[PDB]
């Protein structure tokens, strides 16, 4: 039976069926978002939502059978597992987010559409060699949310008055967001020289990105 | 009289004529915007304005005759067509919307005058190489509106009430508008965690951007 | 006495006299800043700018003399000239500006050392490859603001009121400065489609704007 | 003793000593932002800092012995030195901000690990090619900052009363920061041509910083 579900398993048929549920709950997903579409519609909606889950599983442990070892060392494949798997928990114990994590399902598209899984492969793999530069600003980042949390948290506490808060800060800083009239200009009002601190971080953080886009314009 | 109309047509007057035309009738146009210029030369204009009109579609008209088929599989000519033809439909009246776009006339000068429409050219000829990019983003959209709106459109109805507004909010976020004293921020003040799902959204969008910018840079 | 002189002004010397001055005079306008130290050196400041004007007149004379037409055809020169001669123009009369566009003359210290003009040349000569796209934005941004002026104008005349009014406002749109929460969420409290409107402007603008990026990157 | 501690100082372990310390005072910092974490394990924390700063003064005070003048021709080494020395200026008189760059010793992960070295290096060497834009753009700013201090700061003292304040606001709309909303509509109240001034400015800036990143996609 081994070859007959390798045989059912890497046939086209097989494949375009699950790209074509895919479409199809995807589709599902975007109609229970409507209140209205949930008080017409919802129990058809739901039903349809278990079943696909089903046939889903079904085919990642077919899936599995035909690929062994090979399927947890794929990456695709392990994801589909893992999206899958979260589908699983039951609607009600644990966190609720688990219910709305239920639509990253629809990155299957991505991973059953090789035409995807180029252009996304083709995306991370530019990751790696960025993770030195990654690396230096994570840093970066750390030592000014630091001196941030005990130059400005006592009189700015929303804004600085944590670790956290300070890196979401910096964070939103170095989007260049509102960052004048929303943050540092508030800020001298009560410390004249914190342009000495922001000012500098804009610069590094800029100079940063533009090698990280020029580094990535070489590679 | 084919070849008759086929060297009118195909002469350099009648082209040098138009573009006159739609130089001209911009400049109308813009004249037109002046709410005192109409109280005074509205009429002066608005019937300078219905026979351009005429001549244009005089000219379209021509030009069938002179190409027959081979004008309906040119981009440029089916533009024009459907320009003029929006200009045709009467002053009336269910959207009155069509008085505005009236207007995208005035992009002949884009398709009449040559270098241009290269440059035009040059630049639509850059989508297709991004398409792959284009939909993989237009998914991601799709995946984060919809966990949107479940997550934050109850409390944040303006926001993120509805797969649509979520779609507009998201978009926001993308363009780094307003995005965390604006959107954010609020936000965390009901749901502490909602910095786990923008911070990510945001280096997945934009690094994605710069890719597509590079990805330009490569061809 | 020509070659006199023309001795006189291909002198190092007389070169590196000028530029003497201009880090002198531009130092000394930066002071004029300053309420509280004009109430002591204010005269002080007043006769040497004068000075320096004279000095700078003599100067763009006896450069005349040496170089009569090739002068009136050296860009550099016409700058220097030109700028010289705004810093003639009474202090009163007609505009209050030309009291401000004197610290133009500043601009000097471009022309007056070279590798300066390197780089002041070097970025001016992109310029030309760039003049398709700018001819094709602004006739853009025309149809648009066009539309704008007769689609928001009546309700929002101060962003929209006017061809100027909406000239402006798409080009804060087009920096994505404040032009969610700012323009367009307030437009779509009453046109709840412009967004039809401002998402493509901004994928077309920011498109092209990529493009055109791209293209400095073609050398 | 020289070449006993040239085989202590220059030992693997010596160095992976070092970097043991950084990444534990590092992880101490973080900690010492917790106001609970302090009133709990402050004395253990105190303690532990000044512990590693003999510790750095001892590695440094060696590291001189085996190096010499070679030391202080070090740029990688005159930083540790100098931020060394930053933390040992007592925890009393002067400013308090010395004790808040003694955070820069989380630096010496960057300046005592190789790769980050190499990226350092590697951004710092555009540097040098970038100067003559810098230049340029800081003489620009100066310009305006001049320019705008006399047209605006009468009635608009707060953004541009002083240099100094026209400096920073001139930055703020450089980074684009709600540049029209919070700066040049109202300023249009008073002065209905200031748009003749920032947009330009903005251009030029703008126009300026995208040839300085082509500039870096060259070298
Ligand atoms: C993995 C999936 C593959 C592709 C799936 C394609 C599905 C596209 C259509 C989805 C249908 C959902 C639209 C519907 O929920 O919108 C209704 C609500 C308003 O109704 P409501 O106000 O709640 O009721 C009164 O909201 C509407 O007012 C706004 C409508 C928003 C439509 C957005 C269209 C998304 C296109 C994504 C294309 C991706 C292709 C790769
Ligand atoms: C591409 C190069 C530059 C960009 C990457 C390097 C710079 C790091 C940028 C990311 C900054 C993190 C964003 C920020 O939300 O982190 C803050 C969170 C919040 O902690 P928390 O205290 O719980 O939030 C309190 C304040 N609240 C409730 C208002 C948010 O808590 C933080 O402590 C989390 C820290 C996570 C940073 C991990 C860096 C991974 C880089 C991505 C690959
Ligand atoms: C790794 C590369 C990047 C390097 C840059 C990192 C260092 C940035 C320096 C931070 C600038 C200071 C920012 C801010 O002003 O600091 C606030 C505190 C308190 O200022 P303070 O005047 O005490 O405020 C009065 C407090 N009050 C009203 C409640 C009585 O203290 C200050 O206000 C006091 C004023 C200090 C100004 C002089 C600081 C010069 C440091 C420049 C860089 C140092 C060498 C690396
Ligand atoms: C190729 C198609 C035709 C070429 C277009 C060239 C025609 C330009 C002339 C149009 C004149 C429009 C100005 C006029 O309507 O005044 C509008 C308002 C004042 O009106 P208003 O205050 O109501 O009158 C009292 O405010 C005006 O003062 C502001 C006007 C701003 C000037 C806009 C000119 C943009 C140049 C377009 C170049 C594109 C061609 C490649
Ligand atoms: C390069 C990567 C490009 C990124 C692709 C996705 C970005 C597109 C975002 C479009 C977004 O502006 O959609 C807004 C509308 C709003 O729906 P709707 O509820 O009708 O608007 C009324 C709600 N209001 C008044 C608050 C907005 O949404 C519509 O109702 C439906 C959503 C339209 C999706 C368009 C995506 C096609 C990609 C074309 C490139
Ligand atoms: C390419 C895909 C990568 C992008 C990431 C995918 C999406 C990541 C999840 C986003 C996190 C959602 C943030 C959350 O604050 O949203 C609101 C929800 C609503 O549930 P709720 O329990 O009502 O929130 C607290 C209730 N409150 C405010 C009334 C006290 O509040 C949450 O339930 C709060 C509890 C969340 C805890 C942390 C969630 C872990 C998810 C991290 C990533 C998941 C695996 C990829
Ligand atoms: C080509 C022309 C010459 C080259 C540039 C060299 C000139 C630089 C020094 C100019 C001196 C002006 C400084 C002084 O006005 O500042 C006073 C005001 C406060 O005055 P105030 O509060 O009114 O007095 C009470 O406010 C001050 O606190 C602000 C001080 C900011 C000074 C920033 C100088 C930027 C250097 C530009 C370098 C150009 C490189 C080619
Ligand atoms: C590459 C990107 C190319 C950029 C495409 C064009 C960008 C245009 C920049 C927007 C300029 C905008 O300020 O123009 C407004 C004015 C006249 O408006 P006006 O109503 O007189 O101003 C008073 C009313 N106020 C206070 C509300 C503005 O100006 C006139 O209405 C017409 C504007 C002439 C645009 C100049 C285009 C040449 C591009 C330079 C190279
Ligand atoms: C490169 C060239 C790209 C061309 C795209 C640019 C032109 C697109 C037009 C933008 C759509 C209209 C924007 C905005 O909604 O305009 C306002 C009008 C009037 O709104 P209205 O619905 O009459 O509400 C009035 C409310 N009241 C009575 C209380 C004052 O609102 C209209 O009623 C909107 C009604 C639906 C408009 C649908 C038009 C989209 C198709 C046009 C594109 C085809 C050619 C590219
Ligand atoms: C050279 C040193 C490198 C070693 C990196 C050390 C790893 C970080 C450990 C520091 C522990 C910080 C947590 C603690 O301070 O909590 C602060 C608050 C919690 O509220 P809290 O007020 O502290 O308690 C009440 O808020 C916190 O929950 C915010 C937590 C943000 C953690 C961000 C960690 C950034 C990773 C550093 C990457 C450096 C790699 C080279
Ligand atoms: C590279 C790309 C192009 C960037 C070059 C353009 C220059 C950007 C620097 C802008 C920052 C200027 C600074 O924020 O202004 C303040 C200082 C001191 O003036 P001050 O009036 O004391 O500021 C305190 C008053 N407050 C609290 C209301 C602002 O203003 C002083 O005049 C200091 C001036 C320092 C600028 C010179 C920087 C050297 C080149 C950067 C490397
Ligand atoms: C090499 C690169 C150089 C870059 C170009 C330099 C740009 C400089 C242009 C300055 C634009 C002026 C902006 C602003 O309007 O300045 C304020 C003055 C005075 O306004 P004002 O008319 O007195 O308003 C009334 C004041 N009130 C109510 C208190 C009585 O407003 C004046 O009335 C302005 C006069 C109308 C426009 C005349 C300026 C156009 C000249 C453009 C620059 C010449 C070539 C470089
Ligand atoms: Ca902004
Ligand atoms: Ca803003
Ligand atoms: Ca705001
Ligand atoms: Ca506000
Ligand atoms: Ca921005």
């Amino acid at each position: 039976m081994y070859l007959r579900i390798t045989n059912i398993v890497e046939s086209s048929f097989f494949t375009k069926f699950i790209i074509y549920l895919i479409v199809l709950n995807g589709i599902t997903m975007g109609l229970e978002t409507s209140k209205t579409f949930m008080q017409s519609f919802g129990v058809y909606t739901t039903l349809f939502n278990q079943i696909v889950i089903t046939i889903f599983t079904i085919e990642i442990i077919l899936r599995i059978y035909v690929h062994r070892i090979s399927f947890f060392k794929d990456p695709w494949s392990l994801f589909d597992f893992f999206v899958v798997a979260i589908s699983l928990v039951p609607t009600s114990s644990g966190f609720e987010i688990l219910r709305v994590l239920r639509v990253l399902r629809l990155f299957r598209l991505v991973t059953a559409v090789p035409q995807m899984r180029k252009i996304v492969s083709a995306l991370i793999s530019v990751i790696p060699g960025m993770l030195s530069v990654i690396a230096l600003m994570t840093l970066f980042f750390y030592i000014f949310a630091i001196m941030a949390t005990q130059l400005f948290g006592e009189r700015f506490p929303e804004w600085f008055g944590t670790l956290g808060e300070s890196f979401y800060t910096l964070f939103q800083v170095m989007t260049l967001d509102d960052w004048s009239n929303g943050i540092v200009r508030p800020l001298m009002e009560v410390y004249p020289y914190a342009w000495v601190f922001f000012i500098p971080f804009i610069f590094v953080v800029t100079f940063v990105m533009i090698n990280l886009v020029v580094a990535i314009c070489v590679d």
